[PDB]
């Protein structure tokens, strides 16, 4: 056992776990500037209702602590509360759930009765319930809500100290990030130009991965613009099963993206790495719905991603999946198919191996490659530790057809060859039913996947906390590191570019989950102003 290997493991997992590894002087880093230092902030943020009291989660916490103030916001907040509870209530209790929302609201005389929503809505609303009901029952009702708390309330939040507060937050959200910011953990992968590791935020103790891209190798390689599509991409992506993107920043020697941390491993591990080769049917089928999920939110994005490989899916603490390295994905310009001799041996699609133009069809492709190499534990045209010469593989891709052993259901042997069809135009999925005709074949039977789309289906297996599901640090395969380029200040404008700083969104949820927010969102006694809120005196 090299001790490289064991101090590199070690180290990791206690950061995953006092201060729940935030730095020292965290309070003094995140300090709120005093309400003055904001004129810029004031004027620059552009006022909508969504946005900062909806969107962006500590606008709208800070809004929902407003009106808790008022007492007759308080209701509202708490109806469209009640109608969150209604919109997740069992088809079985829905009806009843319907009941209690009903008998508090909208009589004359219930307690928290809300007059803006119209007593027409109401009766409309009541023969729906009396009749039957759907968890889109009250649809028009929120709505017609928040046509009302968008109006008055809205501007009444950012008048008052909450908003001021907001203010001061969104100072904290623009701070510059460097290296500083984080600390760098062990290797985690490499991939594309760089490598992928664990590092935790100093201020906050998040943990998060960080993908380098070694600045020499897009030079080396033209890859500029395929460095920076990935980072947009990740960015326009707002999907469950796909990592987010929390910073982009520049290094004297990378640029990086801090992503969503994956501490269950990618399941290329899984498969061959743990245990007898692949998993049992049960688990290919929760992973594979949610990969399915993935694919349909990117290409609801009309996006393609080209890279479907198990290595590029990872897993995360409680057993759900992500995508990962999307650095091969195009937005396709609509109604147009594009050449591409990209991607990796055996994982591309026979449109993509004959340089023939294409569309959202090879992610069908690789969904099918997954399946079959999760159940058989083997690609479905090359072999465990086969050596082949990558032209017969690509022989094979387009000549061969796969084969099934006893261990594919019938089900699974079946969305294997619709997805695995040489024919483009006859791909499960890839006919314009999209992503939904995947979604029906009995293989997803008894995979409810509005519920699971909600996360609301536990995994079934789970990665025990104290397991890092990945190659030792010592194990992972190196570069042939780059040298003799010389950066010029050509690309200090695609440096620019790319290092955008902070994704506002993600660094509030930071702060709201690492407790920061909590802890810092406080107020002079009896609600009154802080020392930083003043503008008066001290
Ligand atoms: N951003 C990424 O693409 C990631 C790559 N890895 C691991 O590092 C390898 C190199 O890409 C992968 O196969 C995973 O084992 C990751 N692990 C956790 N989270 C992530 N976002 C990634
Ligand atoms: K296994």
């Amino acid at each position: 056992m090299e001790l490289e290997n064991i101090v590199a493991n070690t180290v990791l997992l206690k950061a995953r776990e006092k201060r729940k590894g935030k730095s020292k002087k965290w309070k003094e880093i995140l300090k709120f500037p005093h309400i003055s230092q904001c004129e810029d902030l004031r004027r620059t943020i552009d006022r909508d209702y969504c946005s900062l009291c909806d969107k962006q989660p500590i606008g709208r916490l800070l809004f929902r602590q407003f009106c808790e103030t008022r007492p007759g916001l308080e209701c509202y907040i708490q109806f469209l509360d009640s109608v969150a509870e209604y919109e997740v209530t069992p088809d079985e209790k829905l009806g009843e759930k319907g009941k209690e929302i009903m008998t508090k609201y909208l009589t004359p005389k219930s307690p928290v009765f809300i007059a803006q929503v119209g007593q027409d809505l109401v009766s409309q609303t009541e023969e729906k319930l009396l009749q039957k009901p759907c968890k889109e029952l009250f649809s028009a009702c929120a709505q017609s809500v928040h046509e009302y708390l968008r109006g008055e309330p809205f501007h009444e939040y950012l008048d008052s100290m909450f908003f001021d507060r907001f203010l001061q937050w969104k100072w904290l959200e623009r701070q510059p990030v460097t290296k500083n910011t984080f600390r760098q953990y062990r290797v985690l992968g490499k991939g594309g130009f760089g490598e992928v590791c664990a590092c935790q935020v100093r201020a906050t103790g998040k943990m998060y991965a960080c993908k380098r891209l070694e600045k020499k190798r897009i030079k080396k390689r033209k890859g500029e613009s395929m460095a920076l599509n990935e980072k947009q991409i990740l960015e326009k992506v707002n999907s469950q099963f796909v990592v987010n993107l929390a910073y982009a920043y520049e290094t004297k020697d990378a640029l990086c993206l801090v992503l969503t941390i994956m501490n269950g491993g990618d399941l290329k591990f899984h498969i061959y790495n743990m245990g007898n080769p692949g998993f049992e049917e049960e688990r290919a089928l929760f992973y594979a719905a949610e990969i399915l999920c993935g694919l349909e939110d990117l290409h609801r994005e009309n996006t393609v991603y080209r890279n479907l490989k198990p290595e590029n899916i990872l897993l995360d603490d409680y057993g759900h999946i992500r995508i990962s390295d999307l650095g091969l994905a195009v937005k396709i310009p609509e109604g147009d198919l594009i050449r591409g001799r990209v991607g990796t041996v055996g994982y591309m699609a026979p449109e993509v191996l004959n340089n023939q133009r294409y569309g959202l069809s090879p992610d069908y492709w690789g969904l099918g490659c997954l399946i079959y190499e999760m159940i058989e534990g083997q690609s479905p045209f090359r072999g465990r530790k086969e050596k082949v010469k990558r032209e017969e593989v690509d022989r094979r891709v387009l000549e061969t057809e796969e084969v099934y052993s006893h261990k594919f259901s019938e089900e699974a042997k079946s969305i294997c060859k619709m997805l695995l069809t040489k024919d483009a135009k006859q791909r499960l999925g890839c006919q314009e039913e999209g992503a939904a005709e995947v979604k029906r074949h009995p293989f997803f039977r008894n995979m409810n996947f509005k519920r699971l789309e909600a996360g609301m289906l536990d995994p079934p297996f789970v990665p025990d906390p104290r397991a890092v599901y990945c190659k030792d640090v010592l194990d992972i395969e190196q570069f042939s590191t780059v040298k003799g380029v010389n950066l010029d200040h050509t690309d200090d404008d695609f440096y620019s570019k790319f290092s955008t700083g902070s994704v506002s969104i993600p660094w509030q949820n930071e702060m709201i989950e690492t407790e920061c927010f909590k802890e810092l969102n406080v107020f002079g006694p009896n609600g009154t102003l802080p020392p930083d809120l003043n503008r008066n005196h001290p």
